[PDB]
């Protein structure tokens, strides 16, 4: 039941989404090891990802957690980088796409800087790279990552440097509790907390 529309690069939502990704890139601290060395990203292409029978499950679930939230869903644009970028734009999210060991235990994990989930685009910890090169910094191959509406609810905080949420929650934040320059990382247990908007296509570029 999924199309892929094409947007333009001169569509406003092709430019704002674009702005979002190259605006979130920072450094990691693993000096580039997992996701490689850039400071910013050649798009290549951005794709609206239409399925109804999904957004009809996202949306049904929106208001379930809205209703248990005083009407508010928390609803946010995250970024998803994983291997299983092809099954997740056709079937939904659910929990084969987890991350069973991250840190907020066995769920589906998003970020708000881009350059976070570009780590995970080729596996966890950037698995062996890319198919072709073997390249974790590969900057010939083409990457893709998820831009996904993210319905939060009442999130659980966790300072900090599938399961269920906790008690009384419908999602963990994952705050940032050493680097300064650190955004928000979150963690959903219910695939249908998330849709798929956008597919990124794109090349890391090479520092100057
Ligand atoms: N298999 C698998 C698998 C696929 C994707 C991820 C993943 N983790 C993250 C952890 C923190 C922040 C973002 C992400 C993410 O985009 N993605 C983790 C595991
Ligand atoms: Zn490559």
């Amino acid at each position: 039941g999924t199309i892929l529309i094409d947007l333009s690069p001169d569509d406003k939502e092709f430019q704002s989404v674009e702005e979002e990704m190259q605006s979130t890139v920072r450094e990691h601290r693993d000096g580039g090891h997992a996701g490689g060395i850039f400071n910013r990203y050649n798009i290549l292409k951005i794709q609206k990802v239409c399925n109804k029978k999904l957004w009809e499950r996202y949306t049904h679930r929106r208001k379930e957690v809205s209703e248990e939230n005083h009407n508010h869903a928390n609803e946010r644009m995250l970024f998803h980088g994983s291997p299983f970028v092809n099954a997740i734009i056709h079937k939904g999210f659910d929990e084969r796409h987890a991350y069973i060991g991250g840190m907020f235990g066995a769920g589906i994990y998003f970020a708000e800087n881009s350059s976070k989930s570009n780590q995970y685009v080729y596996g966890i910890g950037g698995g062996t790279g890319c198919p072709v090169h073997k390249d974790r910094s590969c900057y010939i191959c083409h990457r893709q990552l998820l831009f996904c509406r993210v319905t939060l609810g009442k999130s659980f905080l966790q300072f900090s440097a599938m399961a269920h949420s906790p008690p009384g929650h419908h999602s963990v934040t994952g705050r940032p509790s050493v680097n300064g320059l650190a955004l928000a990382e979150y963690v959903i247990y219910r695939g249908e907390q998330a849709y798929p908007e956008y597919l990124i296509t794109y090349q890391i570029m090479r520092p100057e």
